[PDB]
């Protein structure tokens, strides 16, 4: 229908790509994927409460933190409610329903619901307040809780549209035709190997004939591999060599059908581990690329338990022998009793034997001892990698995730979504499941479309399988949200406009001009008068509502990507605070690595939340919109470290002790505020030492550190590093703060929270060294290699005993007081040559 036509190009212009696209398939994956979804989707939005999906209460079921239980002078705290200038402060129970305070309104002065003052974030639902993140946020900062009396808004607002082995097989080896190789403008060979969970089932080469602009070839390759022993997930992979990797091309030699893949192919090459070398797509620039023409036509002894025992512990990166798989594989039903062993159990199968594979089958059956066991996220994960191309291997552990609350979803989603990137087919268990959580949960949602638009915005290689998974989602999350949507990517696409033509003016020499900010208030002013939405939702905290821009606010900063600075003022007239919203629009480094590490520091501070510990990160928002450019959030009263340093000095270089604490005296108003802004200090900085060393980003310019004038400390640009010796940055001036030029009461407690900081961490080895494998393969491309990988488990010490890893980082400590300001002063030297 003509009302149906035109809803998807509100998709289309929603996702940043035309899933009703077919000019880049060899088959009907991607349509048998946006159909096979319907399901799904249909499921979840009929299975919502609609009253709680439109609320979208955010909350949790983990124990109150110890740190936070303390804030209170116990079991009676208050909050402060508002309607219409009437403003009551109420004691409220911790353990009290939002409910028991709705009605205990009446008593003291439903049809009404608790809403927070400046954001669209609901009190409601079954839940004691102390279990609201919102309630715990204030308490933990020392801020007042302060709510409004609205309304409930209305659930029809959220209006969802109506509409929606194998048999070629035999005996026979396996051959594919290589006919040979076009482009369009030394020798060259064709390797085909045979690929399952990224082993090599079997690799053949082509001779090597004359690199020209066609090559033809007509061999058939015959492989060691029976037709029947093909395991459904398989690649054969088509790699181009000169001895170097030029192109390369997969296709998945079994169907979504289930059937083997007979035919003539002529494939769209990639031109040169990365995520990126495993994708299923051709190349879309079929003008430019070099393709690929084929033809298919077709009880148990002591000393061994000590054995697999140690195999079991071992860490995610340890590799495992043929005498590791081949003992964990024979005494499997025992290996089956340890959950932590399934990753090495099921990476001894024979993956190329139908008989290996269908015992695998039958040993899942038993799987009583998995499914009663507590959910390891680390466990979890490490089964949806890139060594794991089976379907009920991945499943499991979909499986697992399916009682994760949304609290910890939220936590491991754009992991979960990067994730993605290791499924063999388009429609996959783990595709689902995050269709299902977000559909669920408006906060879950929001952040599905970004992460997902962030990769079909800047990825040839899966924009199209997260392009379906994107519209199954925009079809079912209603109205409300595909309008609230459609007013984001209206701002962002027209900011990002003016993010590069005033990075264009700029020369990229240093210094900023007047006529440049002048430009900027200008394109500003031209956007602010019409086409830009009133209003619109903040992308990196969507409780959030940002109005009209502060042109005058408005700036261009002074870097050398020359970014821009936009203040907003708050949409809700209920912000009891004057304060503007900032958001930093950037167009230079790729804000995807910076949106990875970030997620891992807000694990990091959940780590140490379970062991009662609060280390001040501050883990600010970003989001990457595009190819290279993104948005950023404004920590509000902070400044650059090395500004501070800049500001006494005032060039570069000298670097006095005292300036730190003197800014620090400087920007408190009470002697007793700046004894809390030491103790702020103090902590903040532990954390990024600790974090910063176990991800390998410690080594950073000052100017890339920052300090709130309540004194907490934070790392930036963490792209910048990324897109490339101390072992963290602990220089004498954050040492003069803790009294050290030697030991004083405040660096002894320092060392003290590093040490408790280092040894949590440490008792998550597993899920740090997953997370971190998978951060580089499918986020950062430079950084994939064996040795980068591998690098979490020197900075972890993997195996060492507790007591003599607890000397290894308090030694990486004297290292910083070893190198005062030697490589500050080699990087301030180094970014002006
Ligand atoms: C590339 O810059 C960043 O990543 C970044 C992150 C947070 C941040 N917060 C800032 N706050 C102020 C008041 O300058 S500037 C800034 C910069």
């Amino acid at each position: 229908s003509e009302e149906s036509q035109a809803f998807q190009r509100q998709l289309t212009a929603l996702i940043g790509y035309d899933v009703t696209d077919v000019s880049n398939v060899h088959d009907d994956e991607l349509e048998f994927t946006r159909r096979g979804l319907v399901t799904p989707r249909m499921a979840e939005v009929a299975s919502r409460d609609p009253k709680l999906y439109a609320m979208h209460p955010w909350v949790t079921s983990k124990p109150l933190p110890e740190y936070l239980w303390k804030k209170i002078a116990n079991n009676c705290i208050f909050i402060v409610i508002h309607r219409s200038t009437t403003s009551q402060t109420i004691k409220v129970s911790p353990d009290d329903t939002p409910g028991a305070i709705l009605q205990s309104f009446f008593t003291k002065m439903q049809d009404f619901v608790l809403r927070v003052c400046g954001r669209d974030e609901y009190l409601v639902g079954e839940t004691p307040i102390k279990n609201f993140q919102w309630v715990r946020h204030c308490l933990k900062n020392g801020e007042e809780i302060h709510v409004v009396l609205d309304t409930p808004p209305d659930p029809a607002l959220d209006e969802v549209r109506k509409e929606e082995v194998s048999l070629w097989d035999c005996d026979r080896k396996f051959r594919v035709k290589i006919r040979g190789i076009d482009i369009p403008v030394l020798t060259v060979f064709v390797e085909a190997n045979i690929q399952h969970g990224q082993q090599v089932l079997c690799q053949r080469r082509t001779s090597p004939k004359p690199f020209t602009e066609e090559v033809l070839w007509n061999v058939w390759l015959e492989f060691s591999i029976k037709i029947k022993d093909l395991p459904k997930g398989a690649l054969l992979n088509l790699q181009i060599y000169c001895v170097r990797l030029l192109y390369y091309v997969n296709l998945l030699l079994i169907d979504h059908r289930f059937l083997l893949r007979r035919g003539e192919y002529v494939l769209h090459m990639w031109q040169i581990f990365n995520a990126d070398k495993l994708t299923s797509a051709t190349n879309p620039d079929k003008e430019n690329s070099m393709s690929i023409s084929i033809l298919l036509d077709n009880e148990m002894p002591n000393q061994l338990r000590k054995q697999l025992e140690a195999i079991i512990a071992t860490d995610p990166l340890n590799p495992l022998t043929a005498e590791d798989k081949e003992l964990l594989w024979h005494f499997r039903y025992e290996s089956l009793k340890h959950p932590k062993a399934y990753p090495k159990l099921f990476s001894s199968v024979k993956w190329g034997q139908q008989e290996i594979v269908a015992k695998t089958y039958q040993l899942l059956a038993r799987r009583e001892v998995w499914d009663q066991s507590a959910l390891d996220v680390g466990l979890t994960m490490q089964l949806l990698d890139c060594n794991f191309s089976d379907e009920n291997v991945r499943a499991i552990a979909v499986q697992k995730l399916e009682s994760l609350e949304d609290d910890d979803v939220l936590h491991y989603l754009l992991q979960l979504v990067q994730a993605v990137k290791f499924e063999p087919y388009h429609d996959s268990a783990l595709a689902r499941f995050l269709l299902k959580r977000g559909l669920r949960n408006k906060r879950i949602g929001h952040f599905l479309f970004w992460f997902l638009r962030s990769e079909i915005a800047q990825s040839r290689h899966y924009q199209q399988r997260f392009a379906v998974i994107l519209e199954a989602y925009l079809r079912g999350c209603g109205t409300a949200m595909l309008h609230d949507f459609t007013q984001q990517v209206q701002v962002i696409e027209m900011l990002q406009k003016v993010t590069l033509d005033i990075k264009s003016l700029s020369a990229e020499k240093y210094d900023v001009s007047s006529q440049v900010i002048s430009q900027l208030k200008q394109k500003l002013e031209n956007l602010q008068n019409s086409q830009l939405p009133e209003s619109f939702r903040v992308p990196y905290d969507p409780g959030l509502k940002a109005g009209a821009l502060a042109i005058e606010k408005c700036k261009v900063m002074a870097s050398k990507k020359k970014p821009l600075w936009l203040e907003f003022k708050c949409a809700d007239p209920t912000a009891l605070s004057n304060e503007t919203i900032g958001i930093i629009f950037k167009h230079g480094d790729d804000l995807r690595q910076d949106m990875l590490i970030l997620q891992i520091l807000r694990i990091m501070e959940s780590i140490w939340e379970t062991e009662s510990l609060d280390l001040c990160l501050l883990p600010y928002g970003c989001i990457s919109t595009g190819d290279k450019i993104g948005m950023i959030e404004i920590v509000k009263d902070a400044t650059t470290i090395a500004k501070i340093q800049q500001s006494t000095v005032g060039n570069t270089g000298a670097f006095k002790d005292e300036v730190l604490n003197h800014w620090l005296k400087e920007k408190s108003p009470t002697e007793e505020k700046f004894q809390a802004a030491v103790e702020r200090f103090v902590y903040s900085c532990a954390g990024y030492c600790v974090a910063t060393f176990v991800l390998g980003i410690g080594d950073r310019h000052n100017d890339n550190i920052m300090i709130t004038e309540t004194g907490n400390l934070f790392h930036i640009d963490f792209g910048h590093i990324l897109g490339n010796r101390v072992p963290f940055v602990l220089t004498p001036d954050f040492l003069f703060v803790m009294g050290t030029s030697k030991t004083s009461p405040h660096f002894q407690k320092f060392q003290d929270i590093c040490v408790k900081a280092y040894l949590a961490l440490r008792h998550h080895t597993n899920l740090l060294i997953i997370l971190f494998s998978m951060m580089l393969m499918t986020g950062m491309p430079q950084l994939t290699s064996k040795e980068d990988i591998e690098y979490i488990r020197d900075a972890l010490t993997v195996g060492k005993n507790e007591e003599d890893a607890k000397k290894y980082f308090l030694d990486q400590i004297e290292v910083c007081r070893d190198k005062g300001w030697t490589v500050q002063f080699n990087w301030f030297l180094h970014l002006v040559l």
